[PDB]
C-alpha cells in the first residue's frame, strides 16, 4: 500500500495532545480538499507571521496559548469571509450582490489605482501660474501648447473620486465583518466567565466598555458569532446566585423565560417584501455605527474621502492624497515605525529646548539689550529686546536655526565691559542647544532602528530552539537525524491545530469520536490543558521502544 | 576595455578608470558594501523627500507668493513663485541645501499679516527636512555598518560551539583534554572531505573497495544520508572502550 499512502498524504492531518489517560495520545483526521489549497495565500502567510513576532517579544507565557486560540478563532472566520467572495423589481437583489462580491474581490489593485491617480493629477498640477489678467489675481493654467491638457485634469478628477468612492464599499464588504466578530468574540467571554455587567460594572472609564451596554438588550446580540447560546449559557450560570428575572430582563428575551420552558405551541409571517422591511434593531444599527465610526482603518479612509470629494474646488487640495504613500511602498511603514518608535520621549525633547531657550531670553533681555540693534541703513530705529514675546520670539525663530549659535546676528561685542559675560554667553548657548540638544534628537533614532532590527532576531532565534507549543529545547530533539526538523512538521506543527479546530466546529457534535468530543468539552469550557506543554510523545516513550 | 579604447580621443575620458580603486584594494569594497547595504531604502528616503518638499511648496505658492523676491538692485523684476515649475525647483535647490532652513533665502518677515504663518512654515521645515530627514540618512549607515560587523561574530561563535558536520556541541568534546581541538582536525576535518572526493573520482569504478562504490553509488544516487549527522564514532562505542 504505497500509492494509497501518497496519494492521501497531503490530507492526513496528524496532531499531538494530552488528556483522559494522564499520557500523550495522537489523533488523525481528514483535513481538507480546499483549505488546504487556501491556506498558502500572502495575506494568511503575511498574517501568521505577524502573530508569531508579537507573541515571543510581547507575550507573556502563561497565556501564550490563549491568545494563540484566539488568533486561531480569528483566521476561522477569515476563511467564512473569503470563501463567499470567490466565483425587474426583485431581481435587482441578486445581482447587487454578484457584483459587490466582485468589487470586495479585487480591493487591493482598486486601492492602488487610488494611489496611481493621485500620482498622476498631482504631477498635471504641476503646471499652474498666477497672472494678473484674464486668460485679483487668477490661476492661469499654462500648459506646453497641446491643448488636450485640462479637458484631462476634470476626467481624472472625476474618476479618481469614483474609484474612492468604490474602495469604501469594498473595505465595508471585506474588512468590517472581522472587527464585528472580534468585538462580539470579546465581548461574549466577559459575560459567560467574568461578571463585567453581572457583579462588576465599569468604573465610569472605558468608554468602549460602556458603549457596549447597548448591545445587551438586542434581539440579535450574537449576529456574526459562532455560538448562538450565549444568553442561555450564562443564565443559568448566573441566574441561580443572581435573581434569575433581573439577569433575565438585562439580556432582553422578552417573556422568553417562560419559552424557553414552554414551547408546547408551534411556530407563518406573511411576505412582505418592501412592504415591512423597516423592521430591523435600531439599537443594534446605531451599536454598529458606533464602533465602526471608531475603527482608525475606516476613519482615513473617510478622510481620504473628504479630501478628493472637498477637490473640484481649489484642485491643489489633491495634493494630500500623496501621503498615502505611507501606507503604502511597505519599506516606507518601516523606516516611518523606526522615528515613531521613540515618538513620545521625542516631542519631550522639543519641550526641553522650549525651556532652555526661554532661560536664555530671560537673561539676554536683562543684560544684553543693548545689543540686539539691527543695524538699519544709517540708522538704529529698530531692537529686538524690547518685549518678552518679540525677543523670546527671536531666539525661537533665528537663534537655534542660526547654526553656529547666536552670535552670528547680534552685534559684533568688541567693547570693553561685559566682554567676556557675552563670550560665554555665546559659548555656552552654542554648546547646549546646538551640539548637545540637537544630537539626542539624531541619538534617539540611532539606536531606534536598532531595536526594531534587533526584535527580528530574537523572534528569528526562538523559532530554532523551542517548538512554541512544547518547551523542549533543539538538543534534545536533535539526537536523531533531522530530528527537530521532523518534530516542527510532523508532530507539533502550528498548522494541524490550525485545521483541528474547522474540522471541529464544522462536524456536528452528535458524531464526536471518543477524544473529538472530550478536548471540545474542554474547549467549550475554555481550558488550554489538552496541550502538550512539556512532552512530546517521543520523550514520553523513548524507554519502551524508540 | 571601452574606456580605454575610447581614449586616444579627449584623454580625459581615461579620468573613470580610477573608479577601479573599489574593485581594489580590499578595504573599500567592504566600506562600500556598508553603504550598499541598505541601498534598498536609502532612495526611497530620496523619494520622501522630494515628497515632502512638494507638499511645502504647493503651500508656499498658495499663500507666499509675494516673499520671494529676489530684490534686485534698486527694482524687484525677479520673483520665484510665478510658476510651479520655476518655484518648486527654488525649494529643491536652495531649501534642502540651505543649511538652516527656507527661512534664509525669502525676505524676512517683518511684516503684521502672516506673521506667525510663515514663522511655523519656516520652523517645522528646518524640523522635518533639515534634522530629522537628514538624520534618517546617517542612521541607515551608523546600523548598516553594525550588521556587517555583527555576522562576523555569528559565523566566529558557531565555529567554536559546532563540529559543522556533527551537531554535537563542543562541551561534550571537551571531556578530554583537548578533545574538541582533536575532533575537528582529525575526525571531521572538512577537508578530509574535500580529499575523498577527489580520490573517488579519480579512480576509475572497476577497483572501488566494499565502502568506496556504497557511497559512491549515494553520490551518483545524490542522497546525503553517509555524512554522520548526529553521531561521531565516540560517542558511538563510549561505553564498549573510550
Amino acid at each position: 500500500a504505497e500509492s494509497i499512502l501518497e496519494y492521501f498524504r497531503p490530507y492526513l492531518g496528524r496532531i499531538e495532545i494530552m488528556g483522559a489517560s494522564r499520557r500523550i495520545e495522537r489523533i488523525y483526521f481528514e483535513i481538507s480538499e480546499t483549505n488546504r489549497a487556501q491556506w498558502e495565500m500572502p495575506q494568511v502567510k503575511e498574517s501568521k507571521r505577524q502573530f508569531i513576532f508579537d507573541v515571543v517579544n510581547e507575550g507573556g507565557e502563561a497565556e501564550k496559548m490563549e491568545l494563540f486560540v484566539s488568533f486561531c478563532e480569528d483566521t476561522i472566520f477569515e476563511m467564512q469571509i473569503a470563501a463567499q467572495i470567490s466565483e425587474f423589481w426583485g431581481e435587482l437583489e441578486v445581482q447587487r450582490v454578484k457584483f459587490l462580491n466582485y468589487l470586495s474581490r479585487n480591493f487591493y489593485t482598486l486601492r492602488f489605482l487610488a494611489l496611481f491617480l493621485a500620482f498622476a493629477i498631482n504631477f498635471i498640477l504641476l503646471f499652474y501660474k498666477v497672472s494678473d489678467s484674464p486668460p485679483n489675481m487668477v490661476y492661469y493654467f499654462l500648459e506646453e501648447s497641446t491643448g488636450y491638457m485640462e479637458p484631462a485634469l476634470w476626467c481624472l478628477s472625476l474618476l479618481h473620486t469614483l474609484v474612492a468612492f468604490l474602495c469604501i464599499i469594498g473595505y465595508n464588504c471585506l474588512k468590517v465583518p472581522l472587527v464585528i466578530f472580534k468585538r462580539e468574540k470579546e465581548l461574549a467571554r466577559k459575560l459567560e466567565f467574568d461578571g463585567l455587567y453581572i457583579t462588576e460594572q465599569p468604573g465610569d472609564d472605558d468608554v468602549k466598555g460602556q458603549w457596549d451596554r447597548l448591545v445587551l438588550n438586542t434581539p440579535s446580540f450574537p449576529s456574526n458569532y459562532w455560538d448562538k447560546f450565549v444568553k442561555r449559557k450564562v443564565l443559568d450560570k448566573h441566574g441561580d446566585i443572581f435573581g434569575r428575572e433581573r439577569i433575565a430582563e438585562l439580556l432582553g428575551m422578552d417573556l422568553a423565560s417562560l419559552e424557553i420552558t414552554a414551547h408546547n405551541e408551534r411556530k407563518d409571517p406573511p411576505p412582505g417584501l418592501l412592504t415591512w422591511l423597516m423592521s430591523i434593531d435600531v439599537k443594534y444599527q446605531i451599536w454598529k455605527f458606533g464602533v465602526i465610526f471608531t475603527d482608525n482603518s475606516f476613519l482615513y479612509l473617510g478622510w481620504y474621502m473628504v479630501m478628493s470629494l472637498l477637490g473640484h474646488y481649489n484642485n491643489f487640495f489633491f495634493a494630500a492624497h500623496l501621503l498615502d504613500i505611507a501606507m503604502g511602498v511597505k519599506t516606507l511603514r518601516t523606516i516611518l515605525s523606526s522615528v515613531t518608535h521613540n515618538g513620545k520621549q521625542l516631542v519631550m525633547t522639543v519641550g526641553l529646548l522650549a525651556v532652555v531657550v526661554y532661560l536664555y531670553t530671560v537673561v539676554a533681555f536683562n543684560f544684553f539689550r543693548k545689543f540686539y540693534n539691527k543695524s538699519e541703513d544709517e540708522d538704529e530705529p529698530d531692537m529686538k529686546c524690547d518685549d518678552m514675546m518679540t525677543c523670546y520670539l527671536f531666539h525661537m525663530y533665528v537663534g537655534v536655526r542660526a547654526g553656529g549659535g547666536i552670535g552670528d546676528e547680534i552685534e559684533d561685542p568688541a567693547g570693553d565691559e561685559y566682554e567676556l559675560y557675552r563670550v560665554v554667553f555665546d559659548i555656552t548657548f552654542f554648546f547646549f542647544v546646538i551640539v548637545i540638544l540637537l544630537a539626542i534628537i539624531q541619538g534617539l533614532i540611532i539606536d531606534a532602528f536598532g531595536e526594531l532590527r534587533d526584535q527580528q532576531e530574537q523572534v528569528k532565534e526562538d523559532m530554532e530552539t523551542k517548538c512554541f507549543i512544547c518547551g523542549i529545547g533543539s538538543d534534545y530533539f536533535d539526537t536523531t537525524p533531522h530530528g527537530f526538523e521532523t518534530h516542527t512538521l510532523e508532530e507539533h506543527n502550528l498548522a494541524n491545530y490550525m485545521f483541528f479546530l474547522m474540522y471541529l466546529i464544522n462536524k456536528d457534535e452528535t458524531e464526536h469520536t471518543g477524544q473529538e468530543s472530550y478536548v471540545w468539552k474542554m474547549y467549550q469550557e475554555r481550558c488550554w490543558d489538552f496541550f502538550p506543554a512539556g512532552d512530546c510523545f517521543r520523550k514520553q516513550y523513548e524507554d519502551q521502544l524508540s
